[PDB]
C-alpha cells in the first residue's frame, strides 16, 4: 500500500475508565507500526495502538462497554468486533474511516477469555496482519480455585504470513507461530507476537507457586495444543467460563479464537517452557518460558 | 470418469416413513449430479439424493432404520455409513453395485447431530467428491434448555478440493469450504454446501429470540472453529448429547466429522455472520449470514 | 548422518520393576533402528528401545518414577520429557550424551493417558525421527465405567515425513500418518507406527463386548479426530482423567499430544474400522481394524 511506505505510527497507550458501576470507557487507535516479528524480520503491522496483538483489556461481568476506535491509518478503514459482547455485527462492529473517529456501545454479560479483532473485509487480511487481542471479563463470583493461585499471566498465541500476501493468508503455512504476554499488573511484561521475547526474557515464578494463565489463541487460521512443558493442568476452565471446568489435562485443545483459563503447580526450580505442542508451529517461533525461582 | 461425462441426474426426494414406534424406513439414492459450489464453478459431485452435503435425516433416540440405497451411478459403487447407528460395517455398510439397491437394518440409539457418509473404498475420495451429510437423533428426553429455544436451524461445514483429484484430497488445501443449511420444518431453507447461498439467502430471525443450531463439520479434512459474530453461545451439548453440556462459549472446536448443538440470544436487528473462525477457510467460503429484524 | 549410515539397532527390552509401594524404576535405551513405515519404505527411526512409538509405560497414580536413559547414539544426544510428571525441564529432562547414562526421579501424580517424548532441541527433528510414546498413569479409584469394559487396547497415532528433513517436517504435508498398538497384558499386539500393521492383523474381540481404548495423538504436528466406524463411545475420559467425562460422542477430538480413555460397544460381529475422520490422514496411513467374532 502506497500510502503506508515509510508509516510507522509510534504506539499510543490504551485510554480506558469506569464512568459507572457497570460501565467502563475503552478507546483505541487503529494502526501502523513496525514490529520486529523474529530477529532481522520487520512486519509493518495493521494494529491496535501500535501492539500485536493488541493491548489487553479487562472489564466486569455485566459491564456495558462504551467503545470508541480512532482509525489514524491514512487510506485503509478498521474496525471492532469483541467477542466478549452481545452486538448486532451490522450497526456496532461497523467500519470507521482513516482519519475518523466512532463510539459503540455493548454489553459483556459472559465471563471469559475472549478474542477481539477488526471486523473490516476482508476479515483475514485485517487480522493476519496484526488486527487481534484479547478482552478478558472477569466472573461475578470468581473461579471455585481462586483462592489456589499465587501468580497470573496472560498469554496469547498468533501467526504472521508473508506481508500483506492473501494468497499466503489463505493457503500458504504460517511463517511464524508466537505468543506474547499482556500485562494484568503493574510490573508484569507487556510484549508483541514475536519469536524471541518470552524466550529471553522468561516470565517468573517462585517454587511451589500455582500459576493461572489466561489464554487465547486468536489465529488467523490455526488451531492450538497449548501445553507446559514439565506439569499438568490441575483445572482448566475453558473459554474462562468457571462452568466448563475440565481436571488434570496434560495438554488444552483450543479453536481459533478460543480461549482457557488453565492452572498448575511449578514443583521445582528451573526454566519451563510453554509450547503449542503441533511442534511445527513451536519450531517456527510459538515457545516461551517460565523461569522458576526459590525467591 | 468417461461414464460420468455429460451426467447430470435430477435431484430426488428423500423417502422416509414411520412404520412402527420404534421403526423407520429411508430410501436415498447415490446419484452424479451438477452443483455449484462457487459462482461460475460447477463441480459435478457424487451425492445422496442430488444435493451435497445430502438431505438431513432425522429420526428419534431409540429408532431402528431400514435404509435402503438405490445407486443410480452407472459405473462406481456407494455405499453408507450413519456414525448415529450401530452396526457391523463390514455386513452393514457395504458397497451397493450400478443400478442395484440394497437394504440394511441398524438402531439409532444415542441422541446427538451424527454424520453420515459413503464408505465405499477410497473414502476420501467419496467424502471429498460430495457424499456427506448429516442425521440427527433427538433425544428421548429432550435437552434442558427446549423451553428457552425460540426457533431452529441446521448448518454444515465440508470443504471442496479440486474436482476427483485424489492428489490434491490427500496433500492439498480446499478450494472451497462452505455452509449449507438443511430444513427442519416447512419454509426452512435447504441448501448445497457452496460459497454464497446462505450470504445473499440469509437465515432469518427475530430480535430476542435463542437460536437453536444443530451443527457438523463434515470435513473431509479440516477442524473447525464455529462461531456466531455479535453473540456468545449460552449453551453447547458436543455432539448433540444433552449431557456434554458447556456454557458460554464463544467458539466450538468440532473435530472432522464432529456435531454440537448450540444455542445463542441475537439482542438487536443486524446481520450477523457465521464463520469457521479458522479464517483462511472463511475466506474461501466459510461465512454464512442470519440476518435479524423485528418481525 | 555420517555416523547413522548402516545403523540399525536391535530393539532393546524396557526394563521396568516396583521398587517400593510408591516407587518403580525405569530403564529405556535411545537407538538408531530401522523400522517399515508403508510397504517398501524403511525410515531408520530415532527410537527409544527400537520401537517408534516407544514401548508402553503403565505405572499407579502417586508412583515416583527412576527414569534411566541409557544413549547408544553414535553421535546426537537424546532426553526423555514424561507428560505424566511434575519436573522441572532444564534439570530433569535434561541431554544424556552418546554413550552414557542419566538417571532422573519425578512424581507421576494425576491419572490419565500421556504422552512421552525425547525433549532435545530441536524438538521437532527428535518427535518426528520417531521419539514418541506413552505413558498410562491408573487412577487410584479407576473409572467409573471399569466394571462394564470387557477388554482393553492402547492405540497411539504419529506422523511420518521425509526423513530427517527439518523443512518438510516444519512446512509440508505428513508422508503418512499412522497408528500403534502397544501391549497392555501377554498376548496383545506390539506394533510399530506403520500403515499396514493393524489392517492386517487386526484387534481382536468378541460380539456384545464393551471395548475400553487408551489413545494418545503424538503428532509431532496434527491434531486427530478418532473415530470407531459403526459404532458410538458410550464414555469417554479426557486425558484420561476420570473427571473430564462425556458421553455419546462420535468422534473424539485430540490434540497433538492429547490423549483419551474411550469405550464403545461392538454389537455385530465383522471388521469395524478405526480412523482419525481427517480422511486425508486416514488415507495415508491412519485405518486400523477390529475383527469382532462370536469366540
Ligand atoms: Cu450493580
Ligand atoms: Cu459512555
Ligand atoms: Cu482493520
Ligand atoms: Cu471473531
Ligand atoms: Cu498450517
Ligand atoms: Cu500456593
Ligand atoms: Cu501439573
Ligand atoms: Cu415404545
Ligand atoms: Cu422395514
Ligand atoms: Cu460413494
Ligand atoms: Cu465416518
Ligand atoms: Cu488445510
Ligand atoms: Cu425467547
Ligand atoms: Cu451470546
Ligand atoms: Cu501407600
Ligand atoms: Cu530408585
Ligand atoms: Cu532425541
Ligand atoms: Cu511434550
Ligand atoms: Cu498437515
Ligand atoms: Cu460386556
Ligand atoms: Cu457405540
Amino acid at each position: 500500500i502506497a500510502a503506508h511506505k515509510g508509516v510507522n505510527q509510534a504506539p499510543v497507550p490504551l485510554k480506558m475508565e469506569r464512568v459507572g458501576p457497570h460501565d467502563v470507557h475503552i478507546e483505541m487507535t487503529a494502526q501502523i507500526t513496525d514490529i520486529e516479528i523474529d530477529k532481522g524480520k520487520i512486519y509493518k503491522a495493521w494494529t491496535f495502538n501500535g501492539q500485536a496483538p493488541g493491548p489487553l483489556v479487562v472489564v466486569n461481568e455485566g459491564d456495558t462497554i462504551h467503545f470508541t476506535l480512532k482509525n489514524m491509518d491514512p487510506v485503509v478503514p478498521h474496525s471492532m468486533d469483541f467477542h466478549a459482547v452481545h452486538a448486532s455485527p451490522s450497526k456496532d462492529f461497523i467500519d470507521v474511516m482513516p482519519n475518523k473517529s466512532g463510539t459503540f456501545t455493548y454489553p459483556a454479560n459472559k465471563p471469559g477469555v475472549f478474542m477481539y479483532h477488526c471486523g473490516t473485509k476482508p476479515v483475514l487480511q485485517h487480522i493476519a496482519n496484526g488486527m487481534h487481542g484479547v478482552i478478558i471479563v472477569k466472573p461475578k463470583n470468581g473461579y471455585p480455585t481462586d483462592k489456589e493461585v499465587d501468580r497470573e499471566y496472560v498469554l496469547i498465541q498468533n501467526e504472521w504470513y508473508k506481508y500483506n500476501d492473501m494468497n499466503d493468508f489463505q493457503n500458504g503455512v504460517p511463517s511464524y507461530v508466537v505468543f506474547s504476554s499482556k500485562a494484568l499488573k503493574p510490573g508484569d511484561p507487556n510484549t508483541n507476537g514475536d519469536t524471541f521475547t518470552l524466550k529471553e526474557k522468561p516470565l517468573l515464578a517462585k517454587v511451589g507457586e500455582k500459576i493461572r494463565l489466561y489464554i487465547n489463541n486468536v489465529g488467523p487460521n490455526e488451531v492450538s495444543s497449548f501445553h507446559v512443558v514439565g506439569t499438568v493442568f490441575d483445572d482448566v476452565y475453558l473459554d474462562g467460563n468457571p462452568n466448563n471446568h475440565l481436571q488434570g489435562m496434560q495438554t488444552v485443545m483450543l479453536p481459533a479464537s478460543g480461549g482457557a483459563v488453565v492452572e498448575f503447580t511449578v514443583t521445582r526450580p528451573g526454566t519451563y517452557p510453554i509450547v503449542t505442542h503441533q511442534f511445527n508451529h513451536a519450531q517456527k517461533g510459538a515457545v516461551a518460558m517460565l523461569k522458576v525461582t526459590e525467591t
